[PDB]
């Protein structure tokens, strides 16, 4: 015999229309049996479960059996096989046998592409044995039905794909347990906090917002870091206590941990009372950070610590940018109240690596969403079928972790190999391209940005509106912009700033011809040569003579660095 | 029922931080169970503890359980296996519900990768059933949690790369017990010293500080080591005593060992009476250099008497050396107020056997720091799955140990299989090293160097700075170097020795212009002409004419070989 388990109901939130869908075909069967019989009428007999892991497809069937209240058969994917060639075949008939004999009840098949995988991919006879007694034992269930017999059969999947084509047609209900997005995680995280007496500065929609490729059981993590976080106050505090009760003078300590649990072990019979105390946004920030995502290997590309005032004016393109990927992001209800459909991409043209830098990153930043960037001719293979393959993996990485910017680096290459008939890999790969990007815009949240050194040579099908129509035109030259981004970059430092200095920097001739990327490696060359003095006058005074280290950089030090440093 | 034991809490240190986390994850849920009952939020479950054989992980355990005075269940890796096929999964859920009774608790788990190793690894359908047995007892914990039930499960293992991943998901927190300090080892020996009679000579500290990677097991080692090398004398009396009580004159020798033999044979029954000496602090120096662990595949690598005076000339590299490894772990405080952040990687390249090894030995040497050395085709497994896991875990105890410069000798292999498109092994292993080159750069203390004979074809990516960006190279045309190495070379040779020859072959145009293996081949070539010399001559006196043959090499021969041999 095998009783129904106690789980929480309350904890699952996020999936209303398909816990209303799945209710309305497990409920009648289950609940109301004696008018199913009455009727003569045929119901559902198989719900299959999908999703990527962790989604929370077993505790779903955990919980949906707990709350109708009907027995609970687990087949999870190896606990039926056995030793010898006969007994993993005996085990699945005993489970069906059982199964119909005793009513009401949910058969759970956990993890399915491990038991039927497809029989091609299996040269094994046991395995293709193995599938054919489940649909065996799927027909049996169907011949006794009209009697009195109410079994549904729930199954678990990661990939619909791996699974055989045979299976997929017995079963007859699908329901899609997908990706859990920003609302998602919000409705997540409320479900968590339930128990919990959360402060005012708390906002779990900020939370939700700021928390990327996490999943069910990272936020759950999340809410139980948080409460160790809080409980460090009541243990300072014990930590007095402990030293006033038994002193024990300094030979109970060598170090700071092992005096601590000394104490701790010295007091054991005694209790003590905690206090309750309400959690901070802070503390919830700090847990946040100490805390490790699913989607980290893949295409992920963190954003940088680039602003506005790291970019010297350009304030017209600024507002340009604001309007196109900040307003549909930030605003949806203004653009849905207005009529226009929201963005797809931009083009960017003129200086190199350092404007195009600062402008892709400034802008996604800002947004607080994902950025990938691709640069050039890095895809490109001598075989025929890898690179548009590749292609559409990206734009399917993207597609998957929305809102996200797409970046294009260099784009020279692939784009005017159109208006000439030359090479057949080059025209497949912007094909594909052309393909892709007409692709998306109704759904959106995956902004496509281009960017080239070199505008003349394009095809004017990538410059229609809706692929990269767009085009915003980058120039970097001028001295006031020059002393801002000097300003910015020497600002993050920690006496002496000296001001004067970092004009004059700026009006040589060297630096006019000069770019972002240009300044920062020159700030860099200056503090090598600063420290190669340091070095050399700080070692012959100790060892001929220990003195104090002096980090200071003065203008002796930018001359020669500048002197030696050219531009691209 | 099973009670507590008592062990010392004062025998393990030098986990400060470690023990320190350990306290905080499991003082909380045990010892104020009132209090977390009332608040209603959730606990931490599972603690995992990992390292080498012999750190301690079991006595940490065992001290830990003692010290709270919780009840203690061992489960050690063949306690549970029984005759029958079930009775092993009977005895799983019997220790699970009677623990889930009686509370607070601390369930062990000594050694898991014997019971629960990778499902794949295993072809047997016993040990799949009891994997899933274990992951079934770990969910009913975390139901029955909320009424009253305080259970934490402890677990110990050798190696994180045999555990099922599975369970690694299952299981929250980590504690990495790395590499014996020097205080734990002097604490060790004293434990195993107790039972016996030490000289006032002898000084355990200084034993400790020359003890470099030897675990708890060695040390035992070099204790019992000591015992046998004191009662050779107690051998060498019996030895006289037996040719005296028994001459057998010169009937009983062929040879010395079968002698000795032979003469206890003899006896039988004869019982000697063994006085009771002290053991010396020679006999201790004498035991510690016949031991040796190695440790993993080259393990710990302690740092050779390689100085720069070692290296001839390459002043120009010296200096820029010494700015990226020593600037960052000697003087932290002029990185951080300047505002750049830490080196992370060196790349050395040049001709085949130019002292690449000196160099790095040289380095990590002059900054006291430790040093692991892996070499080329010495890190590739049949595995697939565990060269990933096996490359995250250099990294780790990198991280443990540090400050420590990891080199890799011969990088040609694992390198230029990006830029075409090969296997799919290949490409997660390089892209794993990637990422960990990249999360290596604000924490340091970890520098990683590479050197290889051949530049070409490698990927840019590995070259960007923060990963091995400084690209360094190097050669070898000194003049002093090449004396040294000719001296060296025929130093092992066993009259006549001549310096003066060796320092005029040196000069020669022709050997400006080698390398370390040309030298070797000019030596082998001068040894094989005079070969041929003393062979036509003694046969041609012999026959016409037994004498005498003369292995002395003259300059004559080395003048012959010199003109002929070429470099590469
Ligand atoms: N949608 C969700 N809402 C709340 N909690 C969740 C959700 N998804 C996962 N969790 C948490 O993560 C845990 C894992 O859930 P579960 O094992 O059901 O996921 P899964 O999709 O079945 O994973 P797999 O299929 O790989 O076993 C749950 O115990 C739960 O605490
Ligand atoms: N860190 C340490 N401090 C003091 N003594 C130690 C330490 N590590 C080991 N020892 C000594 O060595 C013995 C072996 O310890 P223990 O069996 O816990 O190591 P282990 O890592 O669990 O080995 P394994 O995991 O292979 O069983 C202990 O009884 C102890 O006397
Ligand atoms: N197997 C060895 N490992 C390290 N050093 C060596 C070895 N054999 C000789 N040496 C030392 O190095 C000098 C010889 O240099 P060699 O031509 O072997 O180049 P190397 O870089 O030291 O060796 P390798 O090229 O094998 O790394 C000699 O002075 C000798 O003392």
């Amino acid at each position: 015999r095998t009783p129904p388990t106690k789980v929480s109901i309350l904890d699952i939130a996020g999936v209303d229309d398909t816990l209303q869908r799945l209710l309305k075909e497990v409920w009648f069967p289950l609940r109301g049996g004696e008018a199913c019989e009455k009727m003569g009428y045929r119901y559902d007999n198989g719900v299959l479960l999908h999703g990527p892991s962790g989604c929370g497809k077993t505790t779903l069937a955990h919980a949906i059996a707990g709350s109708i209240g009907v027995a609970f058969i687990p087949v999870s994917a190896p606990s039926v096989i056995g030793g010898t060639s006969g007994e993993s075949e005996k085990n699945i008939r005993d489970v069906f046998d059982e199964a119909i004999r005793l009513a009401p009840c949910l058969i759970f098949l956990d993890q399915i592409d491990a038991i039927a995988g497809r029989r091609e991919s299996a040269n094994k006879g046991m395995e293709s044995r193995i599938v054919a007694e489940i649909m065996n034992g799927m027909d049996r269930i169907r011949q006794n039905t009209p009697l009195g017999k109410n079994v549904v059969v729930l199954a678990a999947t990661n990939r619909p794909e791996f699974l055989d084509p045979a299976i997929r047609r017995r079963f007859s209900v699908e329901i899609d347990m997908g990706m859990p997005s920003e609302r998602a995680r919000e409705q997540i995280l409320r479900s968590l906090t339930r128990d919990l007496s959360l402060a005012d500065d708390i906002n779990f929609k900020e939370l939700a917002k700021m928390t990327p490729g996490y999943v069910g059981s990272d936020l759950q993590y999340v809410v139980k870091a948080a409460v160790s976080e809080s409980f460090q106050a009541n243990i300072d505090s014990l930590l007095a206590q402990a030293r006033a009760k038994h002193p024990a003078d300094h030979l109970a300590n060598v170090s700071q941990p092992q005096r601590d649990w000394l104490l701790l072990e010295a007091h054991r019979d005694e209790e003590v009372s905690w206090p309750s105390t309400k959690i901070t946004m802070e503390q919830f920030r700090k847990a946040v950070s100490l805390v490790q995502p699913a989607s980290k290997r893949e295409g992920f590309s963190t954003i940088p610590d680039t602003t506005w005032s790291h970019v010297g004016a350009l304030e017209d393109v600024r507002k340009k940018l604001e309007m196109s990927i900040i307003g549909p992001i930030k605003n949806p209800e203004l653009f849905t109240r207005v009529g226009i459909k929201p963005a797809a991409g931009i083009l960017l043209w003129g200086p190199p690596g350092c404007g195009k830098t600062l402008v892709a990153k400034a802008v996604a930043n800002e947004s607080k969403a994902n950025f990938i960037s691709i640069k050039g001719p890095e895809l490109l293979n001598k075989y025929v079928g890898e690179s548009e393959r590749a292609v559409r993996q990206l734009f399917s990485r993207a597609k998957s972790s929305a809102p996200c910017i797409l970046f294009f680096d260099q784009m020279d290459a692939l784009v005017p190999r159109r208006d000439d008939s030359l090479s057949d890999a080059s025209a497949r790969v912007v094909n594909t391209l052309l393909t892709e990007l007409d692709g998306v815009g109704d759904r959106s949240g995956i902004y496509v940005i281009g960017a080239t050194n070199r505008p003349d040579m394009i095809d004017e099908a990538i410059r229609r509106p809706g692929r990269l129509g767009t085009s915003i035109y980058v120039g970097l030259p001028s001295a006031e912009d020059r002393v801002k981004i000097l300003k910015t970059l020497y600002r993050n430092t920690v006496q002496g700033t000296t001001d004067a200095d970092l004009e004059k920097v700026a009006l040589d001739l060297r630096c006019t011809g000069f770019s972002g990327a240009d300044l920062g490696n020159l700030m860099q060359a200056a503090a090598q040569a600063c420290l190669e003095r340091v070095y050399t006058q700080r070692q012959q005074k100790r060892k001929e003579g220990e003195e104090e280290i002096e980090p200071v950089i003065t203008m002796e030090d930018w001359e020669k660095a500048l002197n030696e440093v050219k531009p691209s």
